[PDB]
């Protein structure tokens, strides 16, 4: 599946290279502008356990998911990985715990120790 695929071919995207975000560009973005830190940034999601069975998408409405960029607003897997994408790009993510929620999970619908997976696509980025 897509996130066997990000383990085989996925970019360590980490700092300290240790496999906690992995990424496959699914979509290639436009030019080569990507977001600062503090940009609002406009995405749509598809998100799933990979050991366990859960599944949400922003789809579930015509309104696109924004925060502001490398603020602690959201897992830390996704400060990493939304930084590091262009303009109109698809990726997948595939999320350690560390990256995530870690030991305390977000219970019930997330469990202690949870690797996540992501289908980001990158609408669009602004400053304040
Ligand atoms: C700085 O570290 C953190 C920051 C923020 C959080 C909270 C969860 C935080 O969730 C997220 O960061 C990730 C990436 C952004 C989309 C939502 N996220 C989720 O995990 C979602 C997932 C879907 C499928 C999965 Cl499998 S996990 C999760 C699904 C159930 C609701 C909690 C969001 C969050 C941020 C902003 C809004 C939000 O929900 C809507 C709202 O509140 O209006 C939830 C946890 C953090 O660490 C555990």
């Amino acid at each position: 599946g897509a996130p066997a695929t990000v383990t085989e071919q996925g970019e360590d995207i980490t700092s300290k290279k240790d496999r906690g975000v992995l990424k496959i560009v699914k979509r290639v973005g436009n030019g080569e502008e990507t977001p600062m830190i503090g940009d609002k940034v406009y995405v749509h999601y598809k998100g799933k356990l990979s050991n366990g069975k859960k599944f949400d998408s922003s789809h579930d409405r015509n309104e696109p998911f924004v925060f502001s960029l490398g603020k602690g607003q959201v897992i830390k897997a996704w400060d990493i990985g939304v930084a590091t994408m262009k303009k109109g790009e698809i990726a997948h993510l595939l999320i350690k715990p560390e990256y995530a929620y870690g030991s305390a999970g977000s219970l019930p619908k997330i469990p202690s120790n949870a690797t996540l997976f992501f289908e980001i696509e990158l609408l669009d980025f602004k400053g304040e």
